[PDB]
């Protein structure tokens, strides 16, 4: 409901952020080298400002880009394009990446699947590449990030020793690595939906799976498109070290390929698994109408076998006829039998 | 109903106004530089003629395009192909993008989608973009293009400094905008809809499905070739400044997509919508059915049981057994509720 | 029924008319130049031969191609190829665009459909343009080219000042536009056919929407590869003038796409409307299951308390309970009562 | 059923008959030329040899191909790549051409759909062309190549004149001409099926339905690779001649791509074809709903009447009011009738 | 269940095994040329070193890739990439080949499907080609390449006389040649599920069949990607021969292809399966419908009559009308007739 995205009527140089958290506001600098690690949280947007000329590789931090007054001071020192800017104050936009001479802006999202609910947030992640420099906008605290700071942190790994590229290598992958993750999540509710619809099926059930199916199709439409994204880096990389960035963002764009065949592997067995459900209810109503009909089939013609000795008339041939009471219960027997004899039968017919 | 688009047995250098609207006319136009500002509404099309060698960039509107004799003497200052005047007075037509030495030509067409009931018009928007002139062709009175005449009229902006070319791109921007807002209303629909097919479904809820799913796909029809529209804008433009015009036209050419994309992800939804109505319809049917059996089964039985001893006969033994009444009565009791027992069982059997 | 395509275990040089139509013959030649207009009707085939050197835009109408005589005289006077003539005499054949040093061969297929009716006749149209000669070959007498001959004996429209490659653009612009006229006709029946599943639904409905659909999609099998037909001409054209063939072609290139599209967005309504049919009638259905089951539910019990009271016995404490005869017909009343109060609920339970 | 293609744990030089028929074996030479006229049969592979430099078209035809001796020294003697002459021994492959500097291999398929049964049996057809010379491979006895045969026989044609890149053509469009005769069996078939969903129908006709489905798929897996087989050969023939070879394989070309429109058209009709089924029958138990209803709607409450009437009481009013009988009779009639009033209404309600 | 792909917050460089089976471990070695061979099985490391410049082509089988330590020390000492090695460690991946110019990496995935039970295992398969070496890593314990062993060790084909690269080849065909071992296996599976959904349809029946559609469709996501992969190779292969690996590779390149096309034929079968299930339901209750209808309306008004009848009253016409129990008999006999009459009608009203 509402986050309607509309921005209307405005120049195309307007500043205005479209997204739902305004709540808080943060600012993060890692900055470091193969020899020393240095790392800050201050809410002063002049601190981070002479860092755009430091020889090492700087991890810029902007957490609560409602801010519009940041963005522009921080764009503005960096030479970053208006319309670029206006791009990331807009939570509601297709992922892209959009190659400058100065640097490289991309724009990705980050996802996270309720518990014990059917609902898909997305939260726009935006970065810029330029010299040796890397910025990363959000909109509220949280990130799967974190595993990056350690390892630049504690000086795990190569991530240390290579510069700011293969940084924008490592915050993609870590990023693109969580989707299997959100896949996993979902590949169970479909498992527990599967069965829900294959056995034991009721009331809202049906709700859940076109919960799930819409959910799964806006999934797409982020994840689809973000192949391209990952595509248009692999084969072009202008400013990036050909000898190093680009063996990498190969496994990131072969990640990227193998999610996106999951998400689609996904919507082919969705969409079958309505017709499952309205297979297994008609199977269901078929077995029922069995039960009603073998029932009204052997007492409605002996229920008017009763109701003809029911009926009083002047003429009786029964008290003329001896044992006649206990004969038409009897040849009532007879008729009950062979139509069960009649049932069993095969149907279809 | 009725607008049929033939104009059968005509020669190609025809000019015919197809449209429903002939209703009204009005000429507005609005030059400007980044000095001055200038507009007036007149009737006269000799006056709007001399501007077109101004060289400051010229915004002409024109309203009321079933005038076939503007359209034409227009067209024949301005030295504009036949053809190109043809399809201008063709409202039934996909919009494109021809390119002339002299000239740039475009059709648009805008929407509007109706409040407690289901349709959409659509107005065809044609463009003109020659030297430093840009014409605008429409039918009836009413357009998006009111917050570029502000920011004209206010200064509010770049549009004042660039030249008509930029302009070009405010119009297109303009109405792409608006097609987001076009989203969000029928997005609205869609979210009702789901809910009577969802919960609580009746009579007519199929037609507005059918209402929706088709009017969803003419929409398609105009907004999937508009990408091309402007994909071919993007990579093209020959007289258009690169250094301006191009970088612009990229983020009209994402915002086109990403609504292309929207109205795909709708047409999933809305496909497997129905059949969620089919799925919960079968499943009501299958519960009517267990009432209605379950019902029967606990009768009948002890409906015949009853016509049994309501059958008069010459010997009956209910004389000879002491409370037979009472155990009759009680007899019934115990098969009434191993029936009960019975049920609550594994359907589907 | 019948019309089988075979012509099986014969040699490509064979001339074999496969047609419906061998019924009538005629032959009809149109000269032109911008001074002077002559046409005549002759069924001789010498006549129209020294037209070939003609310098004026000559426009030759040979219909009841049954003859194969005619056609190969013809062709052999025109040097053109047997398989060529052969792909004529054959009236199964999809339309196509085959280049030649000589001449240009095109198949083109025109339309008609019933009316108070359901059937979609197709009548192949070959034509060959060579020199300043345009053939046109047909089956029956009768055609969409009427307006093309009065345009030119009227000297109405530039027709008559520019060659026979303007002629065959006229020819052809004149086809595609008949096709406009057949979908009109086809959208008028999808219309009535959609308020007949909506609303006032049938038997013979589901026939009408299978004969819909089936010549629904025959229409694209012809309409479908025309667009690459006339994509083949608007690139190339070897022979023909670029300074005056090529743009006009490019309307009509544009007016095959619209109608393919259009073809197309037919399809994928008519798809979604058979299901729309069987979604209304299960929920006729479920509703005739409530008003089943709410009767048969408020009365089978009362019935079986009836005959509880019907069923004779020696012992009856009726005549022991006084006014038992009203408070049976009371209770009952009560038991009618909350049925209809347990009715009205939420169903789907 | 069987017909299990595995030749697992093989080299690839290995040279097994995959196929059913091993029965009977046979080899036809038919040598040629514009002055003379040969053809024998014999079992000896040894008299076969000595035509491979001999000047004249030659056809050779292999029926019974079983014989791997012959096959391995035929491909000897010639020089065929031993994986070609696998190939060929394998009955269970796509159709395809794989060129070489010596010759060409094709492998294609012939079919026969029976009779008063729904099956489809196919036989592998493979072909090489070399020098003056050209194989054909068969299972069984008897093929499509009879006319072929006439036509060379009689003299009948351009074929004798022409060498065996010609005949190639021949023996290929000869082939092709022969799934026309196939759809037509299985166009009819379609009807006579449609006629059965249409109207009056029973079981068996779904799976009937389920047979043409599943074997009109497989009919495409043959048939829509097999335009790019002679997709291929139309933008290639390196060893054939271009003045003659190409533009007759256009046609063949032109041929195999309407087969693969009509085999795709038939997909398109018999995937709706079982909702139609389905939209029948729920109609059918629809009408059987209302029948039921309307009669268990006006006895239900008249047989309850009788019921209390039924039930003996000691205080009966009956008794007391006269004309009783009557009435009761008479105020049941007008429920009767009011019942049938409120039916013929507006059902879906 | 389970076997949850995560390694989330790690550095690319990481190995971890992500499999099931690390419960063996084994190493085996098999050298040969054209004069000797040789073969041994042991679990170190060091002993498989210095076959790396072994002139004589040498294949290394790997199984138990459980152990890390193995994996770098080998991937070390050849300069293997660790990425390359970490994608090995991965069971979880897309089958892909990655160039380099020292080797080639491959994986490639093995099934195995179960009898009287519905469940589809795979082992990743990854092989290295680097000198005249050629690496295979596995899970468990068997593989297809029992056969490739035999052939060596027998010297049975031209596997011995050629080098690494056309073992590389004959490992390939192997395994492409289980798939259709594994497409039978289904193939039955379908036959089967056909059998029991077109006759004698119950429960669990929807069950296999979403079972199947599921396996089948994870089956197409690893068999898609793997036509790929061997058009890469079929395309590219830098290091290896031309003279000899490229036509060899080329038949596998048609096997994957006929495979893929084999699994795409199935899931359409599979789709329109269910279809027919719910069509057979629909038709079953259609047809118990007929037989509860048929019921009730020749026994509810008969019943009524008899329930006029059994009334008691005070003024009975039964009395004063002579043979009125027989009449009685007799008119519900002609009600029970034309009503049967009445039916046997046509249906679908
Ligand atoms: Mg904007
Ligand atoms: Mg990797
Ligand atoms: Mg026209
Ligand atoms: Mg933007
Ligand atoms: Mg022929
Ligand atoms: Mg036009
Ligand atoms: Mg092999
Ligand atoms: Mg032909
Ligand atoms: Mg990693
Ligand atoms: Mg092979
Ligand atoms: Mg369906
Ligand atoms: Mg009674
Ligand atoms: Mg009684």
């Amino acid at each position: 409901e509402k986050r309607l995205s509309a921005k209307k009527g405005l120049p195309p140089g307007t500043l205005v952020y479209t997204g739902k958290y305004r709540e808080d506001f943060e600012i993060e600098v890692m900055n470091y080298s193969i020899e020393e690690f240095r790392e800050f949280k201050t809410t002063d947007v002049e601190s981070v400002l002479p860092f755009r000329d430091s020889s090492t590789p700087t991890w810029i931090n902007i957490t609560g880009i409602h801010r519009t007054d940041v963005v522009q001071r921080v764009g503005e020192f960096f030479g970053i394009h208006p319309l670029v800017l206006e791009d990331i104050l807009n939570v509601h936009q297709r992922p892209k990446v959009e190659f400058f001479e100065n640097y490289v802006f991309i724009v990705l999202k980050m996802f996270t699947y309720d518990k014990n609910l059917h609902e898909l947030e997305s939260e726009q992640v935006s970065l810029i590449l330029t010299k040796n420099c890397v910025l990363m906008f959000q909109e509220k605290i949280g990130d799967v990030f974190d595993p990056v700071r350690e390892r630049i942190r504690y000086n795990r790994g190569i991530i240390r020793k290579k510069r700011a590229d293969y940084l924008l290598y490592s915050l993609i992958d870590a990023l693109v690595d969580d989707y299997f993750v959100l896949l996993e999540k979902i590949d169970d509710e479909i498992d527990v939906l599967e069965e829900e619809v294959l056995e034991r099926p009721e009331k809202e059930t049906v709700q859940r799976t076109h919960q799930l199916k819409r959910n799964l199709v806006e999934l797409r439409k982020t994840i689809w498109p973000l192949r391209e994204v990952l595509s248009s880096l692999y084969r072009d990389v202008p400013p990036l070290i050909e000898k190093e960035t680009v063996p990498y963002f190969r496994d990131v764009y072969d990640h990227t390929i193998q999610i996106a065949d999951t998400v689609e592997t996904f919507r082919d067995i969705v969409s079958g698994l309505l017709d499952v459900y309205l297979s297994s209810v008609s199977n269901k109503t078929n077995e029922v109408m069995k039960v009603l009909t073998i029932i009204a089939t052997i007492f409605m013609p002996l229920t008017f076998i009763a109701g003809i000795y029911g009926m009083n008339f002047e003429y009786m041939p029964e008290l003329r006829w001896k044992w006649g009471y206990p004969v038409v219960l009897a040849v009532m027997g007879v008729i009950a039998v062979i139509m069960v004899v009649y049932f069993k039968k095969k149907k279809w017919l």
